[PDB]
């Protein structure tokens, strides 16, 4: 028997009882129904208001019906799928712009034709796997075409059109199996050389400049001319270079990209709203991708068309994903031969591409190359510091570094921006070595692996030369200048190196402990493998001593100048005299603020992110930046009152001086004497602030019925339960080893330095660090001798061997 | 002119071109539309797929026309409501069980009249604001109940039904003037005790001992005689009190509710999973609350009945939320006398409850009251420390501080477990200050209040004294004794003193900067006044003392046992031998290892969860506890072989034996000859353990057309933008700020403790230290003779005046 329930609702209050187990009779519910009227006043209502459909209603039923799909329910997507089909039907006659018309009247035919092909597929007609809707590519024109510009020959439809189509392949190496196509394969060209530029978050003028030098130089390998021994030959001609040339421009996310930055993009013609709203409305896309062959003019001059493909993703994701998405798919795809990597605002020089080009063709061993880097205006505003000690820093480090790797042919770690592969030793194992923390959860990986965050790098050059049944090896090539441009503050500077130390210090460590597999399984000559074997003695040297930098420097200062004020070793004054007062104080007060600094630095670090923190970080570099030119001060009088020794001078040269004959060597001299004053002044800062901060953040890293609605809700309430869970646990152990680790590094670093502090005297310790020093920087001037040497040989002397 | 489209989206892949500017003529269309005859059949398989709806699908509907309601849009609203409606009205009939059956036709009912109510509105023939479906509370048979239960007497229709409401109140404040109400209120009861038994995540036996013990508590109140001069008069007499008492039990939400918890409530008959599901289908429900006045029998006997509400939030939040609804809503609506807090699983005694009621009565001045609070089976497992130390520690703090603080009538921190109120002094400004963190956004609030999370009960107890045109003074009564459960382990423990140490410092802070409140507005007797001034002072020189706690305890240590070590002072044995390599052998290894340990605490505190750090906590509480054990047996020693003098006895009786003096005084002295012993291993680790991870976690806190729908897009993208740069700038402010504060404490000691000991002798700085720390305990061993001459004295002096 149901109560006065008649107004229930209606009123602000109103209270019930409702008996269980009656099951209530029929007919007293019928009668009620039958006693209401009004309710057919709200039905006239809805049946007047659902008559005029809506675009944003038409839109959001279409994406309900995508996810429904994609929730493994078909009944349901159809029916919203038909009904949404039939409201854009419906709405398209409605819009006045024809371009929104044509594109609804599109969309609807797709939809409804779809409609009929799952349909069919339900009834069991038609066997397949997972259907989806249709691959439907759609071409538009351009909205601004500059009518003034000579190119060599443009089509009419390959000019004029811009494509897109958005894509739903999960898993990018299935993107040519699931029928999806690109401009470049159909038309027929068939591209040699694919460059990527991943972009994310930034700024129009570094998408231009990068664009423009890419232009010139396409156009530089152009007007080279045929019939001289360093003119290429084969696709990279002249007049024709333009076609084998393929640019992906891979963003990483619409939520994250400048807007100026898609208002340039749709100002050369690459992105167009409306069509990417309109055309991916039920597909559940997670890349949309355009295709254009667009043409660039710079004030009165007009540079070569480029083809170019921007894929722009939906969500976001690391860098990784990108270079996933890129290699997988479209070298699967196109199937190339050399494949350029490179990061925006990276502008390059006239003259890169044609060296990097000819050196593959001319090697044919080298399995992969990197340019040198520079700092854009390197001399432009002197007055600030970082630049300039970052300018010597890159300079010093490509010059001995890389010519040294490059001597035994293993570069330790091609520069993110600028480097280049041939597509032919990186396809298979290598490749999959380089994806392997997208493809597998970082539980099973463990801690090791997945502590190696931005560094996979190092990994794929390290499977590059260690790949079985083959024999590759990196080389360096001096004339690929890329100008990049660095952070002009010091906590950009210092987020910058916390990325590159972790990356760097991990990378190192697995290559250090699987270098075994060059000798187990690599296929190389024995001469290869013994260089292989003195490199790794000089690897294994340099990251020992690199270990215990902080200890070393800290003993060498105090050493030095204190040892030398106190106990009157100082050459140029005599400290016997005086109360015996200065002599201890100036010891007290150096290790009190050395320690007191350090304390400060690690508890900042560890603790908050170094961007509120820009006074301390800057004191402290203050602090540190005049004790260290007080120490070069000291030691600079005491070597210029020495008489001087044959030792002594051996000593100074072989510590000091390396870096200006290796720059006198190679030309980059005057760079070295502008910006070694200003290097010398943040190597403390350097050192430890940036180590310090760099291991303290290790942790950032990526039709049912009532008792099934119960059990459903139920299981997902345990499944997200457990997904929390493993979540937590997962983070934890990866916090407890960062934990360990730091705590091991700076346990060693001080147990090391008390250790010789009590147990050695100056007249004991110095000789072997000026031996190690030594030792270290006759080997790196030895390899650096010996690039130069092949470098300017290897050309006159290949017509013998 | 379209293209051939008919199959795009049923192959696989398919081009096509779309001309913009034509808009196509729309004879081709229609004759397109007209020659496809196959989209029918889809249809025909639509219109059979429809005709019976599902359970789960309305309500689905039901949800999205409750969250379309939300988002200001009706039309939309309006049809999905009366979408939902016809669809559950045509669902009722199939199922098979009355309780699902009738619940079903009474919700569809409820629909409907909402749906009419709701299109009557939109014609504006009602005028409102904010229009919502009208509340209807249902009230159904409990499933199981006890057929052999004798009470006092009980009504069928209040024995056998529960009643439930869902409610959807976003400011609490308004849950009266929506029209809500509760059982209590309309059947006529008018209750005047109001406890809260706050509930997150706990197991059942916890909440089933809370349960026993307030029918316990009762039972007792109502066999208590009449007649006698301690016997209670008024509403709390004997046969009825049990009408008196309401017990508000607020959860924290579904997602982290226990899931034995909710079987336990369903077992007594408050929570019903079904009713829940099908009754909140639309309202879109804050919380749920459900009124029962349940019975509870253990073993074989029967105890009083408990009028219980039930109030489950549907989201979570912290526990000021919940004092939040419960205070605001429940309070302001039954306006009781007073308000009892405590938390789940503090179980209480017979004669608690009784004796808060008698001294709030009798006193008529308290604004306040708090019981005494002890660890559940302390003797029994003596052989872990843990407990035993914190037993000890809340004994002693209980008795000193709590009585000191009495004696001047203002508890600093009245526990959050088993406080009392009286609803008359807080009604107004304090309970508005105590809620400021809920309403106003941390931002505007700043750093200083923000971080003052954890502490608010502090925050009123200040309120409630300094409450202008009144003199409200707080109160300790000592037989109130709750009985609660302590960690077990050194985690626990350490997470716990983090949040309140955090708390307790904050607040502290707060209530000495606002002390001036109390003389400038507050109506306070001069007496009163000066009694204020002088526990401010006291308060001032604790707070002082208590901010250099670990440089003197390392200062301490320091000085008597090794420098009485190493200098000769030991007076049970000369160490003018050995060969002067242990002498200072000795306080280098306990310079280097107290050193090494504070820097192994402060990097893991500030790094890492102390969860899975587990074993290097042990190791550093066991270093502390054999250091501390060491110092203790040399100190005893040292008394022990002294010849004894009147100044040494006077200094050893007030700086130990006013432990035993208080404890014998009160009786509780066999406690403290247990656990002195296991109190004296842990001083060192709690001082600097709990102080350094206690402000190291610091940081841890709480019908439109194209261009509407890019506009609402753009919209919709800048507003989130904003609103995560926001968060970021709030997080950086309160991380800078725990920075600026850890780095302030840890220097002050670190110069203080070096300033110390370079600078002073033992000779020189221990009288200071002992005259400070006997002026201390004897302020304390004083306030605890008062209070004890004032309890025991009042009562009969109280004819006097
Ligand atoms: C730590 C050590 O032993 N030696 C230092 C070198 O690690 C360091 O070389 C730099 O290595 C990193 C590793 O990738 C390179 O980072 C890449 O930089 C490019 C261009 O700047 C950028 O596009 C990439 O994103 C970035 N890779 C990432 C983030 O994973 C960096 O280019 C290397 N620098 C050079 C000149 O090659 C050098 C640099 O100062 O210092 C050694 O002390
Ligand atoms: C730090 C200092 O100067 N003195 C210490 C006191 O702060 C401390 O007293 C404790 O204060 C906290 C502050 O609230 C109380 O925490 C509450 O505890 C109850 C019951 O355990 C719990 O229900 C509440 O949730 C919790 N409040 C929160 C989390 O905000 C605690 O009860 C107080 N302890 C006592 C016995 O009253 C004492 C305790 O050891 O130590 C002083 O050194
Ligand atoms: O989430 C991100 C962040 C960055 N990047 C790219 O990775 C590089 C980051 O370089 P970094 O900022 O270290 O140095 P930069 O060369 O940009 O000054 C750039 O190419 C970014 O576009 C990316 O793809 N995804
Ligand atoms: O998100 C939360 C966490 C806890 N609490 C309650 O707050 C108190 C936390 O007490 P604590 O864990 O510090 O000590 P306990 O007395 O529980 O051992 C308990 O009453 C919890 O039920 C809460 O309401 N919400
Ligand atoms: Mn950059
Ligand atoms: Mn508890």
């Amino acid at each position: 028997p149901p109560p006065s329930i008649r107004s229930c609702g209606s009123q602000q209050y109103v209270t019930s009882y409702i008996p269980t187990g009656a099951a209530f009779p029929p007919s007293s519910v019928q009668d009620m129904i039958s006693s209401m009227k009004s309710y057919a006043s709200a039905t006239d209502l809805v049946r007047t208001y659902s008559e005029i459909p809506s675009v944003e209603e038409a839109l959001s039923t279409l994406d309900r019906a995508a996810a429904a799909l994609n929730a493994r329910r078909y009944r349901d997507a159809l029916k919203l799928y038909l009904e949404g089909g039939y409201a854009m039907a419906n709405v398209a006659e409605r819009q006045a712009n024809p371009k929104i018309c044509n594109l609804l009247t599109s969309k609807g035919f797709e939809t409804l034709n779809w409609c009929a092909r799952l349909c069919d597929w339900i009834e069991g007609r038609i066997k397949e796997k997972h259907p989806r809707p249709g691959v439907h590519k759609v071409g538009i024109p351009v909205s601004n075409w500059d009518e003034d510009w000579v190119g060599p020959f443009m089509d009419e439809e390959e000019a004029r059109r811009m494509w897109y189509t958005p894509v739903y392949c999960p898993h990018p190496i299935d993107f040519s199996n699931l029928g999806y196509r690109l401009r470049c394969v159909e038309t027929g060209r068939r591209p040699r050389l694919m460059i990527c530029i991943t972009m994310y978050n930034e700024g129009p003028q570094q998408l231009k400049a990068t664009l423009k030098k890419l232009a010139n130089n396409l156009a530089y390998l152009k007007e080279q001319m045929p019939g001289d021994e360093k003119s290429l030959t084969g696709a990279f001609a002249g007049d024709d270079v333009w076609q084998n040339v393929l640019v992906c421009i891979v963003a990483d996310g619409r939520e994250q990209v400048h807007p100026k930055t898609l208002d340039y993009l749709e100002a050369i013609g690459l992105y167009d709203e409306d069509l990417l709203t309109i055309n991916s409305a039920g597909i559940g896309a997670q890349c949309h991708l355009f295709e254009h062959t667009l043409q660039l003019s710079v004030n009165g001059k007009c540079l070569l068309p480029i083809q170019t493909v921007f894929a722009l993703k939906e969500n976001k994701a690391s860098k990784l994903d990108s270079h996933h998405w890129y290699f997988n798919a479209f070298a699967e795809q196109i199937q190339p031969e050399y494949t350029a990597v490179m990061d925006v605002g990276t502008m390059l020089t006239k003259s890169a591409l044609y060296h990097l080009l000819f050196a593959f063709e001319r090697n044919h061993q080298i399995g992969g190359a990197c340019g040198q880097l520079t700092v854009d205006n390197p001399f432009e505003n002197l007055s600030n510091w970082v630049i300039s000690a970052q300018h010597f820093e890159y300079k010093i480090s490509n010059i001995l570094d890389k010519s040294l790797e490059s001597c035994f042919g293993f570069i330790s770690v091609l520069p993110g921006a600028f480097s280049a592969y041939r597509y032919e030793a990186i396809r298979g194992a290598p490749l999959d070595a380089y994806f392997q923390t997208l493809n597998i959860e970082l539980d099973v990986l463990g801690p090791f692996i997945g502590n190696m965050y931005l560094a996979e790098d190092r990994i794929l050059s390290f499977e590059v030369v260690a790949r079985k049944n083959c024999n590759w090896t990196m080389h360096y090539v001096k004339d690929a200048v890329a100008r990049t441009d660095v952070p002009h503050d010091l906590v950009g500077l210092i987020s910058q190196r916390k990325r590159w130390l972790n990356g760097a210090f991990f990378a190192t460590l697995f290559s250090i402990w699987n270098w075994g597999r060059i000798y187990s399984e690599s296929k190389h000559t024995f001469v290869r493998k013994m260089a292989f074997l003195v490199f790794y003695v000089y690897h294994l040297l340099y990251t020992a001593f690199g270990f215990f930098l902080p200890a070393n420097l800290y003993l060498a200062l105090f050493f030095i100048v204190f040892q030398g004020f106190q106990q009157n070793r100082l050459e140029f004054i005599d400290t016997s005299e005086y109360s015996q007062t200065v002599l201890d104080c100036a010891v007290y007060i150096y290790n009190f603020s050395y320690l007191f600094g350090l304390l400060m630095l690690i508890i900042i670090g560890l603790g908050n992110n170094p961007k509120h923190m820009k006074l301390t970080y800057y004191f402290v570099g203050a602090v540190f930046g005049l004790m260290m030119m007080l120490s070069s001060l000291v030691g600079a009088g005491i070597f210029f009152s020495t008489p001087a020794t044959v030792h002594s001078i051996v000593v100074s040269i072989l510590t000091v001086g390396v870096y200006f004959i290796a720059s006198a060597l190679h030309g980059e001299v005057h760079h070295i004497f502008m910006t070694f004053t200003h290097y010398t002044a943040l190597i403390p800062s350097f050192v430890n602030i940036f180590t310090i901060y760099s291991f303290c953040n290790l942790q950032d890293l990526s039709k049912g019925d009532f008792k099934d609605v119960i059990a459903k809700r139920r299981a997902l309430e345990e499944l997200r339960r457990e997904e929390k869970e493993r979540v937590e646990n997962r983070k934890k152990n990866f916090e407890a080893f960062r934990t360990n680790v730091l705590l091991t590094w700076a346990f060693s670093n001080l147990i090391f330095a008390l250790f010789v502090v009590y147990f050695a005297s100056s007249s004991t310790y110095m000789p072997v660090l000026y031996i190690f020093v030594a030792s270290l920087n006759t080997c790196r001037l030895l390899g650096s001798i010996g690039h130069w040497v092949y470098i300017h040989t290897e050309g006159l002397r290949g017509r013998v061997i």
